[PDB]
């Protein structure tokens, strides 16, 4: 019934008895398990041209009223009852219903909590939401959208926040924001099939071409936003460049890294994933927090099928790139990340690297194991993606489910 | 499209679907409720020691099932040797309530169990294992025997081999043929007055049972333990390895000429011991295997881990590094040198070893040869990743299917 999950640094056990509280199923079953798999098969999230069954909807919607009355200790009081009230009228007449901002407030520090994949959620607590469901227009989602960013980038000193516009709804077109992230650098594909920029972006790239951008010939070149108010054709936005925050990338002993023209921008901000509060889905809610430096060193910079920057610097570190046996990318990775953090923390800007971060979440897990009896977490995602046994998440057993208020992917609007 | 688990690698953006765990006859501890893929023991393999008699009907099914996989795999299934081989077991389990394998079929399963590990990162070299026969073993002594010329075999004077050495298999009633030993080869770790521990601390328990059972300890930090073989219904008993027959390989780094003096070691021959091989229902709770080491095995994990030799520390005040701070990613240097003085001592010694880039581009290979001859792999994503430099190496962005497919390899309960 529930698993017995140890720590095998410390000889510690622990039961999850949180992950019984789970009422959506994952990719999992007995016969195998689908754990490293990134995306779901059929855990998406279908279209909503048609209400959802009033059955289903009203069973998630008095959950969730029922978890925030919890949180303010007045479970079972009148204004809980007259609120189920409220909810089941609203329901019953019109097929759905709406949330009250303290409500939307609590439902969003919730989805980050249980987001598996997050080794920032001791952070949880100390998120700003911005209510932008009085928007009615793209251009009105990228008044809000310039105003989450100029208040999370904070001159370096970076806050976390959420931006939530308004939900779906029956037989309409959601409100969607093209981009993966509010900042992107564009990656151009070339004559022979290569790519300058970054190789994740290259569709995205493309869409706002298409849609009259008129596109740059840098590696990095920030993107424009692609906004989509419902049922309309998605428009162009060029974000002020005074308020994309950039770091310049340079190497606290190693003169010549500088030269090699690497930077970074500052924000980190999701902006292609669904909010799901009781019930409720919200098609664009972009969030940010800060850079953990192996997302930015190791990641983004070194992946392959990335910036692929790790045999440059091998080759200028002179390092012996004929056999993997001299571990030239090893050392190569570590500075790259050494860079990182220097340059972010010269610039003054909000960064953690991996060994705070994944401390930070053994806190957090302790933390939740009190508050809740257990913690989802996606071991593979966590686990830092250099030097994993070298942090303490790595001897730490997890066990993954989904809980709600939730974070979840999305087709692409295209 | 196709009803199974779909496959991606999101470095060359290319998909497969495995088919393979259509064939899986054993649940593994997951459920679409939640994942408990991280758990390193789930109370699933786990052969507890059934000592009644197994239901001669789920013998007999598994029984089925592996001389099918035989058959199957000698291109004769359907034959008259296939449908008489099968009323040969059949007949024998039903007078004796087990059976026996054929020679050819134990070194098919033998093969088959490592071929099916999810968690071992060297399965490209699967079809070479060399099968030792030990089902004749009737003492503790012989096990020894047996053991040691495994040992010489496998070791090769630097030059590895892969091998498994199979005693016989459990009988009803009848006690189990164990090694009680981890690994054939393991340091020993003594519990010191202030609480801390001197050597391996992963084997103290091991060092004490050697103890209460008249071995006279040492007091360094790289004393090979012996061994404590255990033949059918007797108390184990002691033997010692002779000494020039464990290799070991003295640390060195290629330019940090201090690093030989912190007189760090590491023996050449990574050979567990404690695992059970499960062929057809019949059972080989004692069937020790060998392979050769990846270098993140003993530089990263035993070396670095903090409840192991925990070294880091150590290393990165010889390198001067700044240990107050977690930003000067201390920890992420000194694990780097010490990963390429291993690397750097074996090839010196001329003793088989492979990188952990190395060991991933091969079973990225193998993922590939397996999709085409089986339709799919399993593996245990968590543990084919390597400790350091995770996503610089391909498995990383690799998904992966994990399941159970018997023959198998599992844990079985400590025999104290
Ligand atoms: C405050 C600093 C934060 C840090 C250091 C942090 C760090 C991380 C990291 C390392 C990942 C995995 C990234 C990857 O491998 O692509 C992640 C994923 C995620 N984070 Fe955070 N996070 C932070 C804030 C937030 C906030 C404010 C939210 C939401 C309100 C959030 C929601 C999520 C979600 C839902 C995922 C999974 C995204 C996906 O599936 O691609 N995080 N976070
Ligand atoms: C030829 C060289 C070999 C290499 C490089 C190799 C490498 C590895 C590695 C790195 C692991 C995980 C180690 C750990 O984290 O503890 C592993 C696990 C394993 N290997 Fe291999 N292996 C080799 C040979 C063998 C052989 C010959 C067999 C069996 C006939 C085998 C069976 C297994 C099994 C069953 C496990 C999992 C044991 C456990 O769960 O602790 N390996 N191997
Ligand atoms: N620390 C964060 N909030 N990360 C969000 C995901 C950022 C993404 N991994 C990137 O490299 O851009
Ligand atoms: N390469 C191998 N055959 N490894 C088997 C496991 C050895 C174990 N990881 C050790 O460091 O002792
Ligand atoms: C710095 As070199 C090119
Ligand atoms: C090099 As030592 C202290
Ligand atoms: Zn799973």
């Amino acid at each position: 019934k529930f698993p017995r999950v140890k720590n095998w640094e410390l000889g510690s056990i622990t039961y999850d008895t949180l992950c019984a509280q789970s009422q959506q199923d994952g990719p999992c079953t007995p016969r195998r398990c689908l754990g490293s798999l990134v995306l779901p098969r059929k855990l998406q999230t279908r279209p909503s041209p048609g209400p959802p069954p009033a059955e289903q909807l009203l069973s998630q919607a008095r959950d969730f009223i029922n978890q925030y009355y919890s949180s303010i200790k007045r479970s079972g009081s009148q204004a809980h009852e007259e609120r189920l009230q409220e909810v089941e009228a609203e329901v019953a007449s019109t097929g759905t219903y709406h949330l009250r901002e303290s409500e939307l407030v609590f439902g969003a520090k919730q989805a980050w909590r249980n987001a598996p994949r997050c080794v920032g959620r001791i952070q949880w607590g100390k998120l700003q939401v911005f209510d932008a469901r009085d928007c009615s227009s793209a251009q009105e989602m990228f008044t809000y959208i310039c105003n989450h960013i100029k208040y999370a980038t904070n001159r370096g000193n970076l806050r976390s926040a959420i931006t939530v516009f308004p939900q779906r709804a029956p037989g309409r077109g959601d409100f969607r924001i093209w981009n993966s992230q509010l900042v992107r650098y564009a990656g151009y594909r070339q004559q022979d099939g290569s790519v300058r920029g970054d190789p994740a972006n290259v569709e995205i790239t493309e869409l706002c071409i298409q849609h009259g951008w008129t596109p740059g010939n840098g590696r990095f070149d920030v993107l424009p936003l692609l906004l989509q108010a419902p049922d309309e054709a998605p428009e162009l936005f060029v974000l002020p460049p005074e308020l994309v925050l950039e770091v310049p990338l340079e190497h606290p002993t190693l003169e010549w890294f500088a030269a090699l023209g690497l930077r970074w921008y500052a924000l980190p901000a999701v902006s292609n994933m669904l909010l799901e509060i009781g019930g409720l889905e919200f098609s664009a809610a972009p969030f940010s927090g800060w850079y953990m430096s192996t997302e930015i060193g190791t990641r983004n910079l070194c992946d392959p099928h990335r910036y692929n920057i790790l045999e440059d610097v091998a080759v200028c570190m002179d390092l012996d790139t004929r056999t993997t046996s001299s571990l030239w990318k090893d050392k190569a990775a570590v500075e790259i990340n050494l860079a990182v953090l220097h340059s972010f923390q010269l610039a003054k800007v909000t960064i953690v690297d991996h060994h705070a971060a994944t401390v930070s979440f053994m806190k957090h897990l302790d933390n939740e194991q009190k508050a809740r009896g257990g913690c989802p977490a996606d071991w593979a995602w966590i686990v830092p993606p250099i030097s994993g046994s070298l942090t303490p998440v790595f001897h730490q057993e997890m066990v993954n489910y989904i809980l709600s208020p939730a974070f979840r992917y999305q087709p692409d609007p295209w």
